[PDB]
């Protein structure tokens, strides 16, 4: 009767916000805390609909035997489907994600980072956990009265925009689409790229990929920013062209970086590699440097972020039932 | 003829600052990274002037070596550790405050990030080439509660800062100023309602007996369970032996610790090839949310040149016979 | 038709071996990392084998569900934590002990070097680009004495490579084998003469009413100062508590556990999320001068492999009907 | 009267081993805790010998202020002079170092670097601090009856032979001066590079850098080793062409390796780089590979050997003084 859902990699607060949330639903819910692989694929039997997450391993095996199952939906929580084999679906079901937004999960975390990287807050961590109090080294810089460089004025950037406003920061944007009640309202100033490279001590990146920002941070550009300048980037690992990063950082350009996304994290992300060779050179290049910090798409990662990630799994799943289109369809080609 | 200074802990910029603005009077400046102590007080043969800071140990014989080599003025960078009942009027003492407010309620911020979001718990992972995310999730701070303790000029730029994430702020101190109030959008309250309300709670207020261990087992107990802890105000605020139960009981949800009820047996110092005898600090670092960091809140470039200008304006205020604002009086 | 094995706790070549060595059998195999709690022992319905680890926690409750879903036989790999009396004869119980002997000697090895020289911490410092060596001294074995608890099959391999480094060694066993000590070159002596005379001590010994908690404060107090302790056997042979003051007072040098008297609550799994509740596991974490690892002396592939094999041995002979040799009796 | 030493970078163990040991020699010796540099070296006024070590930093500026003192000597009690300004000096002191010996502190240190990497005792170590117990991924092997090939029979690869012995490992080595009766007596085979490579499950080098040796660890000879070779080396960086290594831990050839050593370590090691750019692309990736060990030239580093340093160090300092020759001479150019 009810419609039955499978759901996969599931957390304790997961399951209480499935629960909560999806008390208004008519769902029959089971919640197993294995992933998603064709070990656990066989799980599925007697099930309309499997909810899945980034940790699976769903290849074409998995796929034959949902289908069989005669799964017809399956939906993932979260906005990445790099661990689907599309191709293999071929039709027997559908597949839906969840897109990103959150977003003061995703400024606030930006400011985390700048002052991370700033202050040296994990480097001095590490230090103190091996019981070595000593502080030399992990001289920052005052933010007050600096200026900030914010490519993208979205509602990520505005957030962004509105907090470093409360540190004295001085701040200048630059977008396409500018917005200048928005800059009368928070007190910033619109320029070009070529002012917000040449005037800015930090720089953040909130703009989306498109054909213009591909690498829009290149070696060209980095030429132009002060040298120990501080860059962040939580908006796409493409806008930042990863090799000249790695020589901006070595001629001291580049003050810090912090990282919460990466051209290549589809091959790292969310996975340990940490006992695995990492065979990507510009990756584990940075790695090393002193003043690169990289998070693993974890801008997003709040409370409140994940429940409204599960509202939209919700909302995606009675949508396909009631047979509405699916707005967060993953198109299988 | 030249007055000779010599320098002892010496860190970032300190050399190149001390050169900068030290110049045109005349100075002659040794700078050395090591420790001052017994063990190195002999080196102070010859100087006009003892440039020390906070982890030193200024002891009766640090004390007697240096008066017996005829220094006339020891002052102290960043401290609050002088024996000052030995020095029985032998030389001066100056203590230069490292109070700098923009720097540490900056720091406040990235702290309480930090802890809220894992920040330094998944460099530890990235670096080692694991990039699971997992048991990193945080709490959004737009429209939490924000409790700050201390509303002079440290908090006072932290509550601005967190209105801008649109925290709610409250606050407590015994001088309330309602004009800052109304200016920044906070609302003064009791200590118990702020225990009671904040999701958010940052020590910003000076060390008095009143003070002293006002964050313990009773009032932690009144405080909401997943509360994050932040002090970047002074170490004896806060029970240390009752917070690692709190931990345990899972009352607090994370804590940042700038300051430490006994960092003067530890802080500045590499301890990574000792043991550590205070049990209650070998406890806290080792819980998975305690974040330790030691006392460098203050430590940006513009805080360490104010510092190092009121450090030469007292040396020279010295040298020219004028009071010594920063002077530590004896008697 | 297929005899069905859902298997817990996967890790390192499990699955390759075990699907290696247990072809031509008509086996079918789940393969899970998670482990086996309450909270997954749903997941053994339809199986007729389930095969587990040492951290899985098989309490009433799991047991019921797996009883009830007919499971026939439980097959703990490396394990010493089955509440049996639930059990009730609903289905039988096998346990694999991770005995290995080389594997377990050359890490003790490992654990003796690595802390006496201080590789764990230079490779903290080198990672972060730091490559200075102060405080890294060691010392060299060559010529001191060894003191080696326990001289079966684990103890003589180890004596063997530390008469290798031309190590004295002096040994304690309740049953002393005379030729052995002849072959190898070795002493065996009385505890306290062990004491008193061993630069290193390692314990490879049973864990019995009268060894447990033989390491503790009235032992270590007969030890010579800066003595390096390794532990590759049981946790309870060390009394945890008298071990963290014994390291306070500088009386033990160094020490190595690959075993912790409260262990079955920590090891095996990522607890890096969480508090950790225990006082003198969060204390000993702390020291410089320890080094824990999780009961990993034993994780080589030539190991894993005869674990493996073994394993498979007692399933088939549970699915033909002959005894199974690691059965676990009840009654 | 007495010879007047003055020591710079004094540890506790340095100050008593220089008390206990030169009891018999007439000097009169002060210790300092500071380093050696141009903020220092007026402390050498008054003083006929200076004792250095490998942090301090003996610039020109300190060398002259050294001269103008009327420094006669300068004794490193270290093996390397790479922080001294040898051009400077001419010939106003002299100056002396310690070569390395101390063959059974280089032996053991290697063996507890081949288990420190096959066992994955330092990550490990990582995880257990932050409180995660999990062993995935920290699998190695035994070492019994698997073959270690030692390049270089000297005394440092004699007690290293006889080390693995003792695992009952099976030992073949390469020496160009082979010594058959020790081969007999510690119960190992000489063969050619060419056999050691083809059978080796691990490879020390433990032999002296000359033309021959010089990256005799390369491209070409990785090839020949098994997949998974365990790689050590506590002898001389430019045994290793580093570049080359870097390609064969990507191939997988390599599937563990443990340095001591470095083939450009003097830009790097003894000093803390940890907030700064490291600027050798090489090293900065070579410290990203999970299986990958370095270590600062540390193998050297007992109780012992300080001692022994500590000795040599009095016995340079009298043969100066009584005016032998100086077997331990840094020459000027």
């Amino acid at each position: 009767q009810k419609t039955k859902i499978i759901f996969f990699d599931i957390k304790d607060y997961d399951k209480e916000f499935f629960k909560k949330y999806g008390a208004d639903y008519n769902f029959e819910m089971t919640f197993l805390k294995v992933r998603l692989t064709e070990e656990t694929a066989n799980l599925t039997k007697g099930y309309d609909v499997v909810c899945g997450f980034a940790n699976d391993n769903i290849n074409k095996e998995t796929i034959d035997i949902m289908a069989e199952n005669g799964i017809k939906l399956l939906a993932m929580r979260c906005a990445g489907f790099n661990n689907v084999s599309l191709k293999d679906v071929n039709e027997r079901f559908k597949v839906v994600r969840v897109p990103a937004y959150s977003p003061h999960a995703i400024a606030e975390y930006t400011v985390g980072l700048i002052l991370a990287v700033n202050r040296k807050i994990n480097k001095a961590y590490v230090r103190t956990r091996e019981g070595n109090f000593s502080i030399n080294g992990l001289m920052g810089i005052d933010l007050y009265e600096k200026t900030a460089g914010i490519i993208g004025t979205g509602k990520i950037g505005q957030i962004l925009i509105k907090i470093l406003r409360g540190f004295d920061m001085k701040v200048i944007a630059y977008d396409l689409f500018p917005n200048q009640k928005v800059a009368d309202e928070l007190g910033f100033e619109y320029v070009s790229l070529d002012e917000l490279y040449a005037n800015s001590d930090i720089i953040s990146l909130n703009c989306p990929l498109t054909k213009d920002t591909k690498y829009m941070i290149n070696r060209r550009s980095m030429l132009k920013m002060k040298d120990g300048v501080i860059l962040v980037n939580t908006g796409r690992g493409m806008l930042i062209d990863s090799a000249d990063l790695v020589e901006a950082l070595k001629d001291k350009k580049i003050g810090a970086v912090a990282l919460d996304v990466y051209e290549e994290e589809e091959n790292y992300f969310f996975e340990d590699k940490s006992t695995q060779v990492i065979e990507d050179d510009i990756l584990g290049r940075l790695l090393s440097f002193y003043n690169v910090l990289i998070t693993s798409h974890q801008a997003y990662f709040t409370k409140e972020a994940v429940g409204a990630i599960t509202v939209t799994t919700l909302n995606n799943i009675k949508d396909f039932v009631e047979g509405r289109p699916l707005v967060n369809e993953v198109p299988q080609n």
